[PDB]
Order: C-alpha cells, then sequence, then structure tokens
C-alpha cells in the first residue's frame, strides 16, 4: 500500500549520458550505439543565441569543434549533422551499455521520468507530466540542457523528451528525441510565452481511484452524473472535458473498485465545487492531476 | 528553477538487487562483494511467521535451502549467518558491479531515496523521509520485502533503509543494514502500532526556503518571533520544537534568500493559524515537510 511520486529505476539511462562542449558553451548528451544527441544549441555563442541561423552556425563547425566525454574518457567526433533541433554527433566508439530503445512522441497528460544530469554526469531522477499547454514543471539549473525524460517498457528505454530551455515563467520546453519541439517553442534565446494550461482530468480521476485502493474515502458519495453534465463543471474550472475514450481506460480501476466513472465524477464535481475542507487524500490537499491510469495501475496492482 | 520531489539516481544499487528464496519464499537481496543481505524471515514459513524463534530456524537451515539469483545467473551460496534482523548469505562471486558503500543508520527526518524492487528486478524509485516515528510512508506490495533506501554522496552510496514489513495502518518498518530497526517493531506476522507521528519542523522551515528561492513570497510578512514563542505554536499544532542546533542548518537558506530564520518562523506561525485560503507553495496546498536542508540546497544550488 501507499502511494508516492515514482520514477522509472534511472540506471539505463545513467550509462547513456555524456558531456558535449562546443567551445565555452558545455550542456548533456545522449550516447546511443555511435550516435550523441544533444540540444543543437551548443554550437551558439551567447551573441549567436539571440537569433541563431543554425544552418549556418553547423555549417562552419567541424568534428573537431565537438568535445564529447564519457567520464573521463574522450569520444572521437568522426561526424556530425543536425535533426531539426537536436544535433547528431557521430562517435568512433558504440556505447557498450546501449540499452534497447525507442524514441518516442508523448501526448499532453503523459508522464514520464527525468534523469536530471550536469556536466554529463546524473545527479537527480523525477516524475513529470507534459502539461497540456507542453510545458513540462521540472526542476532543472543551469548545465541541465540534454537531459532527458523517458520511460522504461520490459528493458526496452522509450526516450520521449530532451531538454532545450527555461522559459520566463520558470517552466521549461523541449523536443522529442527527432529534435521537434513539444509546443509552439524555438530554440532560440527570447522570451516566450506559453499558452495557458489546463488541468488533466483523467488523470484527477485515475488519482482518486488510487486514493479509494489505498483506503481514502471520504469525498466518494452516492450520486451520479452523465457525461455531457460533467463536462460543464469541467469548462468552469478549467478541466480538459471527458471522452468516453477516457472513461474506457479508466475502466479497470473502475472494476477493481466497484466505482462506476461517472461516479467518481460527481465525486470530482462535488471536490471542485466545495474543496477538500481541510482534509488530504494521498498525502495531498490538492487535485494531483500527474499521475495516469497507467502510473496508478502500475503502483496499485 | 522548479523543484520536485527528487530521488538519487539508482543506478548503482539497482546492480546490486538479487533474488533471494528460501522454500516457498521469495524477497529481494542487496549483493555486496560476496555477501547477499536480506531480511532474515525469509526463512520462516506462514506458520513460523506468527511467532518465530529465529536463532532456532537458521539453525536448522543449510546453504543449499537458499536459492539466489542474480537475473538469471544462480548464484551459489558457500556460508550464511545472521546480523540481527538481517540475513547474510556468502556467495562464491563478487558482485562486479560493487559500488563504494557504507552502512549508516539516520536519524528521523532525515530523507532517502527508495529503490523499490519485486523479484530482485527494480520496479521504481522515490524519496521517504524517516518519520519521528520511525516509519516511513513508503509505496510497497507484496513482494517488495529487501528493498533498500540509500543516498547518495559523490559515487558513495550509504545505505540506510532495508524494507521488513507494512504495519496495519499501511505504513512501512524495516531497519538499517545491520539489522536494527528503526522503531520499536519486531519482524513477526502480528499487528504493531507506531507511536504518534510529529511534522519535522526544520524541514517545512527548509521548503519555505526553496519556495522564496522559486520566487514564491505571498506568505512572508514583515513579522518575526522568539525562539522560545514560537515553540509554544509548535505544540499546538504537532511540529516538533525548533533547535538552534536546526536554526544553524538553515543557515545557508536564511543567507541566500535575506529571510533570518526567525522571520520564517513567524510566516509560518502565520500559516499554521490561517492556513494557505486557497493558494499554493511550490504546487503544493499542504505544508510539506519531507524535503530536510540539504535537499533543498542540492536542488536549488
Ligand atoms: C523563474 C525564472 C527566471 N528564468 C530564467 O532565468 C531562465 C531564462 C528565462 C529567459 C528566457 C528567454 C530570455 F530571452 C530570457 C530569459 N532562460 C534561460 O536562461 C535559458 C536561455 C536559453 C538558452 C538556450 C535556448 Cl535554445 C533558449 C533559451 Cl530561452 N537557458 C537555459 O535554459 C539553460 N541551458 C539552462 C538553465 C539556465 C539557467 C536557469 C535555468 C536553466 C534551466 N533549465
Ligand atoms: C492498509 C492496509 C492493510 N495492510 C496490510 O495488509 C499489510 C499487512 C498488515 C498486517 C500486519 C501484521 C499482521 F499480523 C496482520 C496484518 N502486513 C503484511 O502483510 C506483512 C506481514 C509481515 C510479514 C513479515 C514480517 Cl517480518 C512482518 C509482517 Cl507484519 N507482509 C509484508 O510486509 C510483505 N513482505 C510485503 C507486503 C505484502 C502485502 C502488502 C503490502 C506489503 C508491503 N510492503
Ligand atoms: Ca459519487
Ligand atoms: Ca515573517
Ligand atoms: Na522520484
Amino acid at each position: 500500500s501507499g502511494f508516492r511520486k515514482m520514477a522509472f529505476p534511472s540506471g539505463k539511462v545513467e550509462g547513456c549520458m555524456v558531456q558535449v562542449t562546443c567551445g565555452t558553451t558545455t550542456l548533456n548528451g545522449l550516447w546511443l550505439d555511435d550516435v550523441v544527441y544533444c540540444p543543437r544549441h551548443v554550437i551558439c555563442t551567447s551573441e549567436d543565441m539571440l537569433n541563431p541561423n543554425y544552418e549556418d552556425l553547423l555549417i562552419r563547425k567541424s568534428n573537431h569543434n565537438f568535445l564529447v566525454q564519457a567520464g573521463n574518457v574522450q569520444l572521437r567526433v568522426i561526424g556530425h549533422s543536425m535533426q531539426n533541433c537536436v544535433l547528431k554527433l557521430k562517435v568512433d566508439t558504440a556505447n557498450p551499455k546501449t540499452p534497447k530503445y525507442k524514441f518516442v512522441r508523448i501526448q499532453p497528460g503523459q508522464t514520464f521520468s527525468v534523469l536530471a544530469c550536469y556536466n554529463g554526469s546524473p545527479s537527480g531522477v523525477y516524475q513529470c507530466a507534459m502539461r497540456p499547454n507542453f510545458t513540462i514543471k521540472g526542476s532543472f539549473l543551469n548545465g541541465s540542457c540534454g537531459s532527458v525524460g523517458f520511460n522504461i517498457d520490459y528493458d526496452c528505454v522509450s526516450f520521449c523528451y530532451m531538454h532545450h530551455m527555461e522559459l520566463p515563467t520558470g517552466v521549461h520546453a523541449g523536443t522529442d528525441l527527432e529534435g521537434n519541439f513539444y509546443g509552439p517553442f524555438v530554440d532560440r534565446q527570447t522570451a516566450q510565452a506559453a499558452g495557458t494550461d489546463t488541468t488533466i482530468t483523467v488523470n484527477v480521476l485515475a488519482w482518486l481511484y488510487a486514493a479509494v485502493i489505498n483506503g481514502d474515502r471520504w469525498f466518494l458519495n452516492r450520486f451520479t452524473t452523465t457525461l455531457n453534465d460533467f463536462n460543464l463543471v469541467a469548462m468552469k474550472y478549467n478541466y480538459e472535458p471527458l471522452t468516453q475514450d477516457h472513461v474506457d481506460i479508466l475502466g479497470p480501476l473502475s472494476a477493481q473498485t466497484g466505482i462506476a466513472v461517472l461516479d467518481m465524477c460527481a465525486s470530482l464535481k462535488e471536490l471542485l465545487q466545495n474543496g477538500m475542507n481541510g482534509r488530504t487524500i494521498l498525502g495531498s490537499a490538492l487535485l494531483e492531476d500527474e499521475f495516469t491510469p497507467f502510473d496508478v495501475v502500475r503502483q496499485c496492482s
């Protein structure tokens, strides 16, 4: 029993993290087989960063401009290329610790684990959700750029995120491992804003089910609502509308607890309209929305 | 910027986790050099578990009763002994992935990372505090016994916890790696209760400093209180009394923010007496007490 913010074990990713240096810019890279992946803005000076033309800047680079370090052992760069916003540096050594992996782009509301790194050295691991406005609320300091987010699925690492930047509001933006940004952001040092965020409704419901599984029941009630009538309360509290597709993935938690999804929605409706009145659910005093139905099942079953 | 529940990278510990089987009992063990550490109650049957005499039960065991598996490769047990509540199984192979390590017992209010494992296979990582009543509020299912908690300090793993049991209230109890229980618990399948818990005051203050560092300031005020006068409000809200020793370790965060500790205590006093009035601090709607001053500095500096 118990319910915690839980990350995947990070070791398979720790063995892939390297330090990539270009000029006086140093960030993290991801070493899989004989290719190192890192944010392309490593090739930028502080002056280049204000308004870079990356095709120009890369064309003016050669392999010997890129210092790669796996621990202390320097890696020799034998080629380089650009994949949208990520730089690919070919090296003369395949990473012997390369796990089975995939590059997958995730959806808003899905979660992943972040291995925060500095100078190619892993420092901490935590869980994140991709917000509906395509930012993540991470924990990142200078030098973390190049850190990756991932899920693990039967010894296969699915890389879904590489960290590129902190926005002025302190939230974080990056790309998938094909270098395609999440959200309407670009890799240049200009003040960019995210769209307005919303609460991930399906995840809050998943977490209410986790609470019931763990014996928290005070928020339950005998009522029910319709899928249509609930969405009217979602709009008012800046929650995502609920889909029959969402209900069906909540199916398993609905079965294990005996609480129909629309029954739980009436509980969420009451929680939204009345607040918690000082009580907690799974040790929290607000409605948590960064646990997916999968996260809940993985931890409660 | 940002502030997250953050664990240590788990890879150094993942390479030490094995499966230990005795009879029909299977749990996790920790393989360092040529010794495997696991909870001694692995030698118990379900009938033995109600009221075990462990010296008897171990004396009736031999090496070939203990099946150890590191992945698929079985480890041959060449000796066994008891260290209080942990069983030591000597094996014929030193773990090639053995990190630099120490066995350290922690204090109530300190934090560590938990690598939750099942059948010797790591499944998730999260952060825990040792509660003042010597339990932890973990996330653990059947088969997790033997999972370890740890901190990492310059490539040295300090093991401080091995998981032995879930109490009837759903909180978790275990030992240090010398097999000495945290708190007034024993390893037998009987209903045991923890003492009444209290809030870790120094940690709440650390977290208020983290919030200020991250730009959350609404709870601040111009007031101040005395060390003595604050403890009177601590007693009323079931908070630990504050020590000058606590203040001095909060020194660095007090300096970096310019907020004297007793100034922050007046803010905590007001938060305790008035509540949050619907507002959040670092994304939480209650006062978090599972971040130490060290945790805050590590993540904010
Ligand atoms: C709350 C608050 C205040 N917020 C900040 O002070 C962070 C500021 C915000 C900003 C954004 C744009 C701008 F015009 C001016 C300021 N942004 C950074 O400093 C970015 C600058 C940057 C570098 C490259 C590209 Cl492609 C894109 C960008 Cl926008 N630097 C990093 O993100 C680093 N690599 C990693 C890093 C450094 C320092 C602090 C955090 C992190 C992280 N994580
Ligand atoms: C909320 C709620 C309900 N709470 C429970 O149902 C857990 C129950 C509580 C209990 C405690 C004592 C008792 F008389 C009767 C019941 N306790 C377990 O089941 C313990 C039994 C046990 C095994 C050995 C020793 Cl030395 C000590 C103990 Cl008390 N089993 C584990 O802890 C397993 N290894 C790991 C495990 C199994 C199942 C569920 C969680 C976990 C964990 N983590
Ligand atoms: Ca209901
Ligand atoms: Ca004050
Ligand atoms: Na974590």
